[PDB]
């Protein structure tokens, strides 16, 4: 168990002026009683690095803990402190110092200064000489599970991250070690990837991540111009935006991606105003790293590298409407062109499978046989190459690409029964029956082509399947007892033979079949009438609590997003339709106009012209 | 693609002192870069009107582009541009030059001022001679799905539909070239029909629709007080109170149906109050276009000529609530003598169709053949005459007119059985019973003439067909392939003989009598087990999920409106019931009473008399 950072109760462990003394002064805050510490210090040879003046479990040293105890962000020992610290030839520094333990690993008295929100004890560090890129990076400092707080690992991301303008402003430009905004962590992440990744989706969290991002964006114009800051990839090669779609964080995903600045800092924009007439607005906006001819894109990221909720709000916004549309537009007959080839496929596969022979038309069957043989093997091969390329988004997405996997095993099994056909057996024709049925279920993958099958096929599968599996469970149980009940009791002579026949019996009361009679040819006769009766109302009480269950979650009053859910589908379609078959490849064609928009700190962008007309926005501004 | 209006970062296409160097001049507003253009254009006998000096695709020229960049609602380049033009003898002017694409067709630097909210630069163009008729007709400017902007096509009708009140006191009054506010575009509307077109059912446009036809029509008297402004037809025949019936404008609609002044502009008045006694206020309302008397009034509009979803609230509306309930109380003895008269003939129907025998009882028999034989001509021949009359109705209100079409199509097969019985087949029967059906059902028109009936009759069809046939499309996937499915796997003999009798015993499932059991008689019988219970598990899940969507779309606790529905069913049947039949029709009875309400800028009206009573308006009045 890791020790606390601060315990006025519990004692720090180890694992004359000694430790105990020395941490009882710094924590009172009087500097008059630190009298003998150096004389002490040059006596022994010891320095107050050593491990005998800082807690042994993680490396606290005693100026953290001066830090850790400030009286309206001043403490009197912290000044002092260091003259003894330098005074006594220490070859490290008690500024420099860090945390050993897996926990705090890295800690440093700049991270808790900047926490403590005094800026007068964040200035006596630098002037005396605290490296501003100290880095946190114990397993408190990562973003997981239970008791953690990720803010970059650095002491300029931590003062972004928690909303102290007056120690960025210093740290930034300080005539002692200035910060860099070009500093990483273990991660990568800038303090661009760090505000996105400390944001929820809530408003105020969302203002104060947005504020900051804009402020520190212009403040790297004043500062470093000649350095993008925006287009820093960390180790997982995402630059702040394509972060913002992988963690789907739907309001600083917006604001860069329609970012508009006048005047100063106009580079500084990816939403460029255009024209305007009326209720009609046209901009352009940057397609950098967005478009999806290039490699990962934000259409990529989102479409196949997100698990967030939310991924059906992130490519309904702009641009990603308009672009997505009009891809969608060059490629609607190459869909349902694909729809027209699955026709033909499952058209020749009804007709063979239905001119079965016992276990020209016997040409005309051989034929059919090929064209299904030579259909599954390409069904095979392209899904084949559909999991080798997207080898993640089938284990995050299963609700979104069920699909994938339904054409995988209905090539499987087609490709299977063709080759029980081959070496003659009885078990090929089961086997074809079940890839007649997988593959006509197949088609309704593409009613998403159509926006009124599309967005029927959304509202239907409402949050029913995992509700329906946990009630199988329930079910099951009941239907197994009762089962294996009814077969013991009917052993007795003087209807229910097995333990299948009595569940095949008991299943059919929830179809309105179940047949209830007193049975004269069963000794225990009022027994079995009294368990079958006990099992239907057991069973009826138990599915009437399902329905009112899934009619408590589903009707909620929540605006209906099945709009933003079937523009998702057809998102996945077209990024996947982008690059061809696996046979042949299509070419990518890039999107927009190669635009001059400024000068960068000539500036030349890629920008796609979108046209909006919204009467309600512009009688506001009458 | 249509070229962008205005572009800081496109320049326009081509499709000394050039047009790239003019361009720029007017961009940046320095007027004093502007000399040696005049002198260049007399040498090359040049004008600034010429396509030289234009963008080729559009015509846009070199005062629009100074109009289009404008510093505070001045720019200094625009009145010295207008000296080069006047001083080079230009036959044109560059005031009345417009855009020549098919998009921005018509479009003048005057309908740019007006738009910028410059009443500065409105006024300083019509001093130098800027035609204030001049049309905006490009497919920009026409009111389409998409990017659009329809505000009329005229400058008096952008400056009213962009609330600009200075700019309209200043066009409509002014010693150089007035507006006319008798003045048309394309589709003949004014201003007061453009007020009409661009007003949604939003109460903050709705308050500027209302608050510009108030006041445009209150200038009018002023102006020109012999003509009837709101009485002007446009191409289609619509006065703006027509036109706000057959677009579905529940706002203005109303305010023009009910308007009301006192002391000054009281003749613009259609509503006026007669006397007041407590809660109890009597008014008469002006039945000018909106009794059915005349043709195409707004009732004959609103019930047959009307897409929009609130039809139903325009007929609840005052005057057209009693207008409606009087001609109804005349009208409850015919449509109950029609109801009586299709008993009769569905009782000899059912008679005669229950005695048909093999293929004075024998001649009661033919007398009955004859008697629906003269009944299905006389209903086939009513049904052509409405189809003849109401062609477009049918074709936009299948939900409010369908049982036109059933009693068309039973029309039909009743005389088609008749002449299949007089040449001998034995098809006449299935013909004669399936008109019993059609028949029988179309007694439920009627259930409209009772309110109690009528109101049921409308909360049944909630929004249930539409999802109920995409319901289908996945369910008839379910059942075909499944059907095909059983059929291959029951070949092998050691039930389900074609797809007509497995798909029947698969349908049996959904209505309780699916039989569910296993068959010996077939080799695989593990098999087909297995394929029975993944679709009576597929079915179930399917059909609760289609239970859930309906309720989550249709218990809303959104107000019910049967009753409003209800009074739009009575009001069809009230103005075809006015119609009389198509061998007799009913002469056409005038509503209301001609009286006096003053003097016209006598005033004789025919005012309907309207008593309403309100206790609750009444009592925040004291
Ligand atoms: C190898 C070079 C020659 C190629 C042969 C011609 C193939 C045409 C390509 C094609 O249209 O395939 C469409 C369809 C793939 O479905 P999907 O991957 O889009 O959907 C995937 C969803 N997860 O594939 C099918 O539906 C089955 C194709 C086999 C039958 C072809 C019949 C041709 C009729 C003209
Ligand atoms: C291993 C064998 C498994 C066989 C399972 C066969 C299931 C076929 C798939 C199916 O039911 O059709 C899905 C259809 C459209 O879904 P979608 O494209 O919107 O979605 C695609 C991306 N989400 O929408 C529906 O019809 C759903 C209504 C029926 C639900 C049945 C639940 C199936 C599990 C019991
Ligand atoms: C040609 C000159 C002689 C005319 C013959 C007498 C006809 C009376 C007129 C009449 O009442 O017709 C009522 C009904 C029409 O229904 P609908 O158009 O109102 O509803 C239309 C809704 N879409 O029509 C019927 O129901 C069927 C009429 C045929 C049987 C007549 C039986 C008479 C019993 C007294
Ligand atoms: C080509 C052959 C087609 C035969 C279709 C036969 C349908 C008969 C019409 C009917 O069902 O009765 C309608 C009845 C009253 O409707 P309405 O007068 O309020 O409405 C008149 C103006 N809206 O209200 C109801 O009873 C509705 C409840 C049943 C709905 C059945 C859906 C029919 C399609 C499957």
């Amino acid at each position: 168990e890791p020790p606390p950072m601060e315990s006025p109760f519990q004692r720090e462990d180890r694992n004359r002026f000694d430790r105990d003394r020395l941490f009882s002064v710094v924590s009172r805050g009087v500097p008059e009683e630190l009298t003998g510490l150096l004389e002490y210090l040059r006596w022994n040879s010891k320095y107050l690095t050593d491990s005998a003046y800082t807690e042994g479990s993680t490396g606290k040293t005693c100026l953290m803990k001066a830090v850790l105890n400030l009286q309206d962000g001043v403490n009197a020992c912290i000044m002092p402190l260091l003259q003894i610290d330098k005074d006594s030839g220490n070859p490290k520094l008690l500024v420099n110092a860090q945390c050993t333990d897996e926990f705090y690993q890295g800690h440093s008295a700049l991270h808790i200064a900047i926490e403590k929100r005094s800026l007068q004890c964040v200035k006596l560090l630098v002037e005396n000489g605290a490296d501003v890129h100290l880095r946190a990076c114990g397993r408190f400092f990562q973003k997981h599970q239970g008791t953690c707080f990720y803010f970059g690992e650095l002491p300029l991301s931590l003062a972004a991250c928690t909303k102290q303008w007056d120690v960025v402003t210093y740290l930034l430009e300080n005539p002692h070690q200035p910060a860099s905004l070009e500093a990483t962590d273990s991660l990568g992440n800038t303090v661009l990837h760090a505000l996105v990744m400390i944001a929820d989706n809530s408003p105020e969290n969302s203002a104060l991540v947005i504020h900051m991002y804009d402020g520190l964006l212009q403040m790297g114009a004043r500062l470093c111009p000649t350095v993008q800051l925006e287009e820093i990839s960390n180790h997982q090669g995402l630059t702040p935006l394509k972060l913002a779609a992988k963690e789907g964080k739907i309001e600083i995903f917006r604001h860069i991606l329609q970012r508009e600045f006048s005047g100063p800092y106009q580079p500084l924009s990816r939403k460029f105003t255009e024209w305007c007439y009326g209720p009609v607005r046209v901009s352009l906006y940057d397609l950098s790293s967005v478009d999806s001819w290039e490699k990962n894109s934000v259409l990529e990221i989102i479409a196949f590298h997100c698990k967030s909720p939310n991924r059906h709000r992130m490519v309904v916004l702009e641009p990603l409407n308009k672009l997505l549309q009009e891809k969608w537009d060059r490629l609607v007959s190459r869909f349902f062109f694909n729809f027209a080839c699955y026709l033909v496929y499952m058209f020749i596969f009804t007709v063979v499978a239905y001119h079965q022979p016992s276990l020209f038309g016997e040409s005309m069957l051989l034929l059919g046989h090929i064209l299904i043989l030579l259909g599954g093997i390409y069904l095979l091969l392209g899904q084949l190459w559909y999991f080798w390329r997207r080898r993640l988004f089938i284990w995050i997405s299963f609700m979104d690409s069920y699909f994938e996997i339904l054409f995988l095993l209905q090539a499987l099994l087609t490709v299977l029964s063709q080759v029980l056909r081959f070496m003659e057996t009885e078990w090929y024709l089961p086997l074809l029956v079940l890839s007649l049925v997988l593959g006509w279920l197949n088609l309704l993958y593409y009613t998403r082509g159509f926006q009124h099958t599309g967005i029927y096929s959304v509202m239907i599968q409402k949050v029913i399947l995992r509700d329906l599996l946990r009630f199988l469970l329930v079910y099951l149980v009941f239907l197994f007892g009762f089962a294996v009940a009814l077969v013991s009791l009917s052993r007795e002579a003087r209807p229910y033979r097995s333990i299948l026949d009595a569940s095949l019996e008991l299943f059919k009361f929830t179809i309105g079949m179940g047949e209830l009679a007193f049975q004269e040819q069963l000794r225990f006769r009022g027994v079995v009438l009294l368990l079958l009766l006990a099992y239907v109302l057991l069973t009826y009480v138990l599915l009437l609590n399902m329905l009112i269950a899934l009619m408590s979650e589903t009707v909620n009053h929540v605006a209906d997003n099945s709009w933003s859910i079937w523009k998702l589908q057809k998102a996945i379609s077209v990024l996947e339709m982008e690059n061809g078959y696996w046979w042949c490849r299509r070419k990518k064609h890039r999107e927009g106009r190669l635009l001059k928009v400024g000068t960068r700190g000539p500036d030349e962008r890629w920008c796609f012209r979108v046209e909006e007309v919204n009467w309600a926005a512009w009688e506001k501004t009458l």
